[PDB]
């Protein structure tokens, strides 16, 4: 993931022009090879026309170039690219939102699974580790980087997400399908056992734990479904074919013809199609956005940092359920205990924000007449 | 379903060009017959013009071709295709999301329906099988492949989704409408009975089971509604008529007229409309995307694997509720029990991912001045 | 509702061309009168130009036709039609989804309202009938067909949805607004009474019943809101005016001028504007899609079959809550009781679907190197 | 709100042409002054050109008109208008859906807050009145009509939504922000008190009441957020500037030049720009749609009838929680008590709908071969 | 945030023209520097052409201008800008909706955490302060203004959102990731402790508190995710490059060539490209909408007022949970206690709203025939 939010916090005079100077996760990095190939083909055709063809061959080539230039209709390609890229971007954001996070489960566990002793610690840590293991299994199923990190269930066990006995049971389970749900069923069984033992003090807490677990498991399953059901191959091929057809038409009919021939719209020979190159840049980059976002779990610069997320989630959940459990600071009266109102201080760099009128509603400046305000 | 996520994990130099080489679920497979018919009509008209018509007939044909060439306005057809295809694709993804999955119900059942004996096994397996039977009934109602697999309720019974007594009760129920909800009502009655017998230990567990069952039944009903309420036939016919009108205009006005006649924009005779064929490819494939996705339960390559989903769901739910029940590995301390922090190891192929700074927020590089930091 | 899902299950060579032959709920049925009027106006103008006007009048008419043909800008009309029709179609699907269905309530009632005696039957049937009566009241408020079926509350009572005492109370209620919520309040009161009497065995069951009732009532209220808040009349008039302006410009400037006059782009006289007629077909049908879907509760072919829905819902809910309750086949071991795995048989017509590899994840073909798999 | 749903129930031959004759909440009413100003400027320029300018000034004016006519690019303005108006319309529907309604809360209160005596009546009525008062406070904050109805909290008290003691407490609360949430906090306190006294009979009922209250308060807060966070002023100004630029270009370059001068595309002088006025009508109305819907709480014809909603909600909630409480008609057997099936009668005007086959699924006409149905 | 809702409450003759006069958060303020730079470059090129170039250089410059003017294709740039800006605006509204508000939690706390003594006050105030502290932590992570207000956790402590003991625990927590969730875990622990002590009187209330806390924490996490996952840098760079390419083509090919040269479409020299400047205004402002909204937590005029939101939330939550707890006005009969109906009075300025018929449904004007109403 390439983050530039701090660079675009304010709308500045430089603005996106300064973003144009970034290399990592950039259009230049994604497209320079294709740009070189396009320019090489164009320059090869130009050199052939200038130095290889005879007079008759050059006349026929000029006729063909004029013919091809009339098919450079970029409105249909813009339509298809816009709709396809919008679909891909929305699917990309949905896939990111389908990533399983243990924050809700960890809050629920810290608030519902009790016991400061080793057995309570074991319950909380095991539940959080089951959630993390389900996330890791689905992520190694769907993400190339996570699979590289955990190429085998042996790697999963060594990482600490699964134990040896749990691995034995996991392998003994006879199933030909992805087993990312097995830790979720383990979580359900362990929550039921903890409720039966009294570690979970009420059926309402058990129901809350199971609801949060169902949310987490549903997110994992949504990740699996996004991995399985790809964006229609026919749609992807249609968009690629449209772009390639337009680029072929441009690369043929954008050749600089001889000015001496007196053709319409061909009287200046720049030897380098600056605007055709810019059009290729814009449209190929529009397609490269979809190319990069189509599988957001690869090793692109803008692809999701699933390994970092795994580490963060595991550490945070373990902290919340083990070290932060029942260690609240003693209840003490806060700063504004005797203050009727409450407003925190402003700094010298933000005090200007004050004196801005507090918004109360759009209708509090009407100032009607007296007789219009009288009830009937 | 045609899956190419691993092929597009990273944005590579090849990119979608390698996808252009795929045949299954491909635009070529979907459109080669239509392309052949289009090219045959075009070549028939061209051969007639070249070899059959007299001089006057050829003159009139050239006039007609020039006339029809000015009605080749692809912007409206692009508009209609874009909007219609976007609607169809969104409806396709929604329909896929409406498929009933037993994962949540199976987790809840393993957590809440108790008893390691035969009666507890029967309760859990019967509930899971009722969910699976409702899914199978709706799927055989809405999907051609599932119907071919289960052409009759006799096939349903032989597959083990329904028993003979259950089939007796199902046929005895007097209803002229689809009965996919009968297993859901049986699930409600069985959950109530299990709660009454103490198998379900609390009203909260019963409520959770009923909520999950209602979600599952609502998904089945959503599948039925999507099957019933087709995309407006008027809209489909409008889009088809627009595409066919454009293709007729192209097939008449893209004819290669005699260069000897000195017509404007007709000076080169390629004998093969390469760019008209490419435009046909692009637009016909754009429509074929909707053609394939309009009923995602057919037997297209990209249509949903409903039978595979049935098998997977049934086996996984049976495993979770029968073999996975109350067989947790003995609670054991994990790898990071004594470790204050927690971070799993990286492999040599992904260790490069480390040294990437951990994202803390976009505001943690501002580095303000000292006096601006002071509270008022 | 016109259903053609089975016709489009697979993407076939015929495809939507076969749909073009359907009459019910079709563009031809919706638009043939408008097409006849357009063609009549066009032919009247053409006949006047050919046979009525003098030479000077014909010259001025040719000038006017040339002038009008330059305002045939269809891109803005395509934009407005696309956006307006997309809004209308989305609103149409949302309105369909807002249709009240009793499936969830009937499952909850069969599971929570108990008693095989007459009083329990009365409780369940009365609750389901209250839900059905609220649905019928809102539907007769919002749908012309349902109102024609139930022109009066006397019709509602005779249909069996309301009793005489209930009608007395309903009329005694002093309200000047729609009373579709009165059955929902009756449902709340009756559920509370049943819980008090012990028919509903727990507060969790009562809460589940009230939540399902609130969902149902909210759907009824959404139907009322969709009926009340129409798509903006200004927007509808804008779209209609744009379409009519374009069609007037076409009907004037698409006249076939005399070829003898030697006008640019006017040298062939077909006597029948085939392509203008096709353009009118496409755009008028695009508008007719919104015209039909704007009120999906009328009596169009593609409008919702609300009376069928009412009958189906009432019959199914009565069956579920009266005959189905406490009627479960004796718990019996299923086909795969002793089978570790579970997979139903395939038919000879679908066995080909097997041998398709089971999808496990997109990362399970990477096949990395040995030294890259080693943990740091 | 202008309602025309009954007029568009069916797709008729007249259709939207009849809506074109409606004045209230219409494009004519919204745009006739702007149309008059546009036509006045155009006619002033035309009269100046015809009767004021000298020959040289007229020649320069014709050159300027020809120059300005080449910037009449309506595609970008169509793009911007379409996207901006779609955003505004979606925001308008969301704002309407954010309007607080007491139907769910009143059903829950009638079901859960008990006591037929004066104290139970007081509890129910006070809870419903707190909800109504919160709605009224937010509505008078955000809506000009509601503010004019209730210019002061004294007006609120006299209307009956607030008492004198409650007004004293509400003014005593020391807050510089909108206090629409104070009635919601009062509702929470009163529900807790009723639960403590046993008027609410269970913790599940109390939790359901609090959930419904949170939904209602969230809708009120959403209304406040929509009022505060306007559509970006930069976006609104951009759209307005684009429209005005296009209209200036049209008003200059659409002048009817002298035919005697023999300019290309200027040989007919109609003395009135019929098509330019039509384009102005269409585009200015497209923008007027957003102008009207941008704040749907003003006093436009199509703006929401918030005062009617207030009256309806208050009366209906009071009826439901006071007069409808525990006054169910005696449980009696319905019409279909002894009928296995259930179908209400049809009228002579709708009996035609019968004989339409009942939809069972899209796969129930396949009629496969016998040997294809055989399980492997 | 710039609020102009009250200015656009009604669709008026002035309309958005009056909005065009606003400076704060306006297109002029966002774009005048870029406009000055564009005009300076254009005027520099024009002055060079007029006063520096030789005759041959001017001829070549005219050739280049003519060549560049035919690449001014604004349809693709409009497409890309429209889609990108729509994505950015939708993400902006979603980010605003993801801002944590304490209203629901404060209502739940006032209703469920009991005790009028110091310990109950401490419980309620501490829970509300934990929610506020989590919001403040996430907001200082993601927002430049909030970070400037709270550059350090010392600033957080001085503001009263965190105490010294809580700060010590917060720093002792060993985590390398953002700790905005620590107050949420503290909230869970404190709620569990209060339930165990009896301050929270039921498991249902504890579950409601934890559900509201999970909603709040999920909103905070959504804010973090929006901050981290920026809009694709490739997409942003593509849009910027397209805009800059179009503006370069315009700044070259929109030069006013010498009329004496007799070029097509170059016979009038205005010396100032009014329409090119207007096009730059429109498109640069369309991009500036995205520039301003891309990070809505910066210090733009239209950016969210997060500091005001923090102050308001803290003040309101403290009021609700401390001062408004269990101080309801004594239950008293309301104004309409004996009134069968209920309708508040209208003022003289809104009584006109009456006499509008109450909407009952769209089918209540059909007025069918007698014999059509008869049941079969
Ligand atoms: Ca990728
Ligand atoms: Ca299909
Ligand atoms: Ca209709
Ligand atoms: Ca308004
Ligand atoms: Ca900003
Ligand atoms: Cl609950």
């Amino acid at each position: 993931t390439v983050t530039y939010t701090a660079r675009v916090a304010n709308a500045r005079f430089g603005g996106f022009s300064q973003l144009l100077l970034l290399w990592r996760g950039s259009i230049y990095k994604l497209l320079w090879r294709e740009l070189l190939c396009f320019l090489g083909f164009y320059m090869a055709l130009s050199a052939a026309y200038r130095f290889v063809l005879t007079e008759g061959q050059k006349r026929y080539f000029e006729k063909l170039v004029i013919y091809c230039d009339q098919y450079a209709s970029l409105i249909p390609v813009s339509f298809v690219l816009g709709f396809y890229v919008t679909l891909v971007v929305n699917r990309w954001w949905s896939q990111y939102l389908c990533m399983p996070l243990p924050d809700a489960l960890m809050c629920v566990v810290a608030g519902t699974v009790h016991g400061r002793d080793d057995r309570g610690r074991l319950y909380r840590r095991t539940l959080m580790r089951y959630a993390g293991l389900s996330a890791v299994l689905i992520l190694r199923s769907v993400s190339t980087a996570v699979f590289k990190r955990f190429p085998t269930i042996d790697h999963v066990v060594e990482a600490g997400f699964m134990t040896r006995e749990e691995r034995k049971k996991f392998e003994n389970l006879n199933s030909s399908y992805n087993k990312y749900w097995v830790p979720c069923v383990w979580f359900s069984n362990l929550a039921a056992q903890a409720r039966r033992e009294g570690r979970i003090r009420d059926n309402s807490a058990l129901k809350l734990l199971l609801e949060e677990l169902n949310v987490f498991r549903g997110k994992c399953g949504m990740l699996f479904h996004y991995d399985w059901i790809s964006v229609p191959l026919v749609y992807t091929q249609v968009v690629t074919i449209a772009l390639y057809s337009y680029f072929l038409a441009c690369l043929i009919g954008r050749q600089f013809l001889d000015p001496a021939q007196g053709y319409k719209d061909h009287d200046l020979d720049l030897c380098v199609p600056i605007f055709t190159l810019l059009q290729f840049f814009f449209y190929a980059g529009w397609l490269k956005v979809a190319e990069q976002l189509i599988n957001p779990f690869g090793e692109d610069d803008d692809d999701f940092e699933t390994n970092f997320l795994i580490d963060r989630n595991f550490q945070v959940s373990m902290l919340a359920v083990d070290e932060m459990y029942d260690d609240l600071a003693v209840l003490e009266k806060d700063l504004y205990w005797d203050a009727a109102e409450a407003r925190a201080p402003y700094t010298a760099a933000t005090v200007f924000q004050l004196r801005q009128p507090s918004f109360q509603g759009s209708t509090f400046d009407i100032t009607l007449a007296k007789e219009d305000m009288q009830f009937q």
